[PDB]
């Protein structure tokens, strides 16, 4: 018991690529034990448990698609019988999709709705029983510079995470007099593969293959610190709001975006 | 000569309430409206009537707002009967009160489609003849639960929180056209939405007295310790459809007597 | 017959820009005016016969709002000339383009009196006689500033930031009466103010090409790629002081063609 | 081997409550600390000693914030006694409690003096040796009164809006930099400025009866119905001044019970 969340149990949704695996390295470096997660019985990272078991806490990956309830169940029930209590409730996972309003596929728009914003409903109504009970607990939601603003062509996506926003608020204000906090991370553009594919198109599109000059495009547009968030950064975050310094956070956003809302 | 003359507006959901009172201030400021609620014969029997008093061009079209197929057969009428969208007021919008641990799935994707989706449908269908004539209006009923939450209304805050996301993503991509796209957020407004909360709060907690369980649902939330009213809502709409906010763009027109402010 | 009829309205700074076309909308909309700025002989000749023009009664009174006795002694001039202040709008400012490490002290100090200060002290001498009269409307004339930041405008964002605050203070004291104060938050709109921005920016980068840098400084900041009007900034106005908005209590009003939305 | 080993911060306002929580927990992370107040012998005559527990330079520089000349001179002895100020704390505040019809005009301006312009006066002159060194942290204690308003605080929630903007313009102005400047927002805390509202709350109003006092106090407004604490704030200030917030800039932190999410 001498890392500041050792002995926390965390779920991580989404945590074999990106952000959610950041949060949960992060996690794991302040002594959390921590159940990664994804689609797939075998993640494309092989290496994914070895990175985070690499802090010397218990570690397990579960293949479970956060748009079906059920799976969402049995990720926090394998949790129960493997590890314990889920302490830790990190809803990560989340999809982009580009289009014009006029033209939105209707499926994309359901997709994106059910995974960025109802996904979180579902684990958040699955894990507040069990913390009640136990006095304490923290659900962390990743949400997005676009909870808070709008950008062209994301529709569905900007109303999600505005909405996963709201519903943070939401569950903070049902837990405020209880050792439960709810929040959100903010975090701006962080390259990972779901921004990465996004200045691949339109470097083909409209800078005729060149990446450098689309990522410099797509950056500045946005982000006036001109660089990246990472991973890590976004993982200390969680950190913060997990650790008893934020007991008090409630229902509240940790933006942490080089500027962006800011002007 | 009236400032929306000749603009032929739709309103979901305006068979009651808030909707009806935009309706009612639309026409008022000249604008042609079809009328919307998912009964061929609404209870109350006379809106039409009562829009049609301001000398303008009425209909009424029942369609259910969660069938996207219903949002189009709306939107093709009106083209038929009075022409080209040009202002849509996505209005229609339910309300549920659980706690987080027990609200029911169902309820929150039915919130969640009504509340937030329809509008999405709806604007899509709408866009392609206003950027062809270069001009429109799509004015979101959105709420004050769109910007700050309240116990046990978890899936309409999100949904709200989520529309008016959605007001900004389409006022950007519209932003260099005669397009606008805004949220209004109203606070308490005396609607049976609110009244059946009222009667719930009156039950469990005051004996069933109506005078003392409204005031202390208003005064929870609202420092001007009087509701909104539907006709002030509809005020806004008009104001937000007027030549003087055709660079008003992604914004919140907020109407709720304080609560925000603090 | 006019919405505003026979109220008597005071405009800070309304000799030029957006307090002049502020004046001209409430004028139309049947106000009785009173004009403000610092000169005893304003540059623009013109201005008492413009908003006279829509047949109510109009005055001039030269007055430096950084003086509270100044601001009492428009005031007082205003009782004595037409009648009690029923709708203040406090819009006089200033701006001062610099680093935060360079920006001169009595700049700030300038700034912060003129485009926060100032307001608290017309406000607190026109509060008493509205809540005697049970009305009355402030409008304080923000700025997108006032909800987010620009590089090299600290005094002014932190000024109109302070407005914003104080707006809400004031409508949240005053939330169970007939009075209202809120804010409008004007986008880029093209004054002097702005004007003389844009001749620093072609001469910094853009060879004295007015054009080139009127696009530049515009599509920085506002997606709708055109300025906001001092027309548009007035009907705004003109919604704030009508009786549709009776319950629009410390909000915002934001005309900016869609940069707070981005 | 601290995450703020080697850094020489400075807190105003270091006496007592928030600052000194702050300073505390900067020194647990290694800091180097300098204190602050307007007194030559604080009230806490243990203030340094209890800094210093934590195995880091300490120092106290009476200095009284209001006046840039005093500001200037606890940067300058910071430079001389332990090195370049490279985390800037601007925490010394003060409130005034009144109605805006009866707000003290000298009220208005020590309260904008010290809680808005003292944070720009230590701002402009720490920057040019951060800009330098190629490494800052500036952090500004607001307040939730800084986002939202509250009755008879009108000077107070001005200062702290101003504050939040200022914030954002330094970080903009610094953001392809290794400096960020942020605000932390707290709620109510139990320190002296809250305990003297209480008292005047429950003499008012209660009898007497703090402990009445204090639950209609802290539930008025805070959902968590408990206080935020100095340690809270000062892990909020350590988080900021940290390697993971390289990338947090113009942001507020908002430590506060849920008073904002409502
Ligand atoms: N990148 C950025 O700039 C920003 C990202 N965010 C948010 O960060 C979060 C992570 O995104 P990021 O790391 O960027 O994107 P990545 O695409 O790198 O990671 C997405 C993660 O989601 C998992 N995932 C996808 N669909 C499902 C599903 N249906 N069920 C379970 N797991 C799923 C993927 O795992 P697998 O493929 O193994 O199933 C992967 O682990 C998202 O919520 C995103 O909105 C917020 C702000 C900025
Ligand atoms: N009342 C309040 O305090 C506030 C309300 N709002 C918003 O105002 C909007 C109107 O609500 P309000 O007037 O209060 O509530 P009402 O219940 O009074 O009116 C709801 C309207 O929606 C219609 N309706 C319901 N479901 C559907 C559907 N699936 N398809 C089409 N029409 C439908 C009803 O018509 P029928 O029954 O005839 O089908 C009725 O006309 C909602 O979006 C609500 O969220 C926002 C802030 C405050
Ligand atoms: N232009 C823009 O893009 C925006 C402007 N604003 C705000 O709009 C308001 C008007 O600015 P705008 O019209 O652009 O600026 P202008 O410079 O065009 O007008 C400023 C007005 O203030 C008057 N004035 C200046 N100092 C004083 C003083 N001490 N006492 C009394 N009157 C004074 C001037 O009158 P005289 O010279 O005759 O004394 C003039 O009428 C300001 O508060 C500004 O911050 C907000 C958002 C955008
Ligand atoms: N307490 C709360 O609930 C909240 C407080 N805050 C902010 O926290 C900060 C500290 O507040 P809090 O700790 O509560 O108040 P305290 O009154 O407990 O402490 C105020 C501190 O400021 C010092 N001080 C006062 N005037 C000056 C001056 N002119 N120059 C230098 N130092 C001065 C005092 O020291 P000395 O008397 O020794 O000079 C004391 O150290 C303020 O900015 C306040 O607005 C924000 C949100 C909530």
């Amino acid at each position: 018991e001498k890392r500041v969340l050792s002995g926390r149990v965390a779920v991580v949704t989404g945590s074999t690529s990106g952000i959610g695996l950041g949060i949960a390295m992060r996690l794991a470096m302040a002594g959390a034990d921590v159940v990664l997660n994804g689609r797939r019985q075998s993640p494309e990272d092989s290496a994914i448990v070895e990175k985070v078991a690499a802090y010397g806490t218990r570690v397990r990956y579960f293949a479970a698609n956060m748009k079906d309830r059920a799976q969402v169940e049995a990720l926090i029930k394998f949790t129960e019988k493997e590890l314990g209590a889920v302490e830790i409730l990190v809803n990560n996972a989340g999809i982009q999709h580009v289009s014009p309003v006029e033209t939105f596929p209707s499926d994309k728009w359901d997709e994106i709705i059910a995974l960025n914003l109802t996904s979180a409903f579902h684990a958040t109504q699955l894990c507040l029983p069990s913390m009640r009970q136990r006095g304490w607990g923290r659900i962390i939601n990743i949400a997005s510079v676009q909870g808070l603003v709008g950008s062209m062509n994301k529709s569905a996506y900007c109303a999600a995470k505005h909405g996963l926003i709201g519903f943070t608020k939401v569950v903070a204000l049902e837990t405020a007099t209880t050792g439960i906090t709810c929040n959100a991370i903010c975090p701006g553009y962080v390259y990972t593969p779901l921004v990465e594919e996004q200045i691949k198109a339109v470097a083909e599109a409209k800078y005729g293959g060149d990446m450098e000059a689309a990522t410099q495009a797509f950056l500045c547009e946005k982000q006036p610190a001109k660089a990246f968030v990472t991973v890590e950064q976004v993982g200390d975050a969680a950190v913060f709001l997990a650790s008893p310094g934020a007991d008090m956070i409630r229902g509240t956003t940790i933006t942490v975006d080089g500027g962006w809302v800011a002007q």
